[PDB]
């Protein structure tokens, strides 16, 4: 542990699109592109000029994050995970990933419009 402070583009995805997202130390997670409830945007540009996407996790958890374009890939099927692991977990986390994959595979059978109506997060 060393304190770092001691030293001191086209839109590819729309709301409802199925994606793979890499957030923190989580593995590639099945997600849906959605609009941020506060910002009312699904995509934005960094102070460095890079594109970012707001994604909601397929899980039993209401997980959401603003992910960099390099960590957002198209979801074509659950077997695509092996390709993502080739490019490069707790029991409770593996169970929520399996629940995620189960619903993402169901969402692939639906249209983008249908995915929004069934899986968009409830905000209060």
């Amino acid at each position: 542990p060393v304190q770092p402070i001691l030293s001191s583009t086209g839109v590819k995805f729309q709301v409802g699109d199925l994606v793979w997202s890499k957030v923190g130390t989580y593995p590639w997670w099945p997600c849906m592109v959605s609009s941020d409830p506060q910002l009312e945007v699904h995509t934005k540009i960094n102070t460095r000029g890079a594109r970012e996407y707001h994604v909601q996790f397929f899980s039993n958890q209401p997980e959401r994050a603003w992910v960099h374009e390099k960590r957002v890939r198209e979801y074509k099927g659950h077997k695509q995970y092996e390709e993502l692991l080739a490019e490069a977990r707790p029991q409770r986390e593996r169970a929520q990933w399996d629940i995620g994959i189960a619903h993402a595979e169901k969402a692939l059978k639906m249209t983008r419009e249908e995915r929004i109506e069934q899986y968009t997060f409830i905000y209060i």
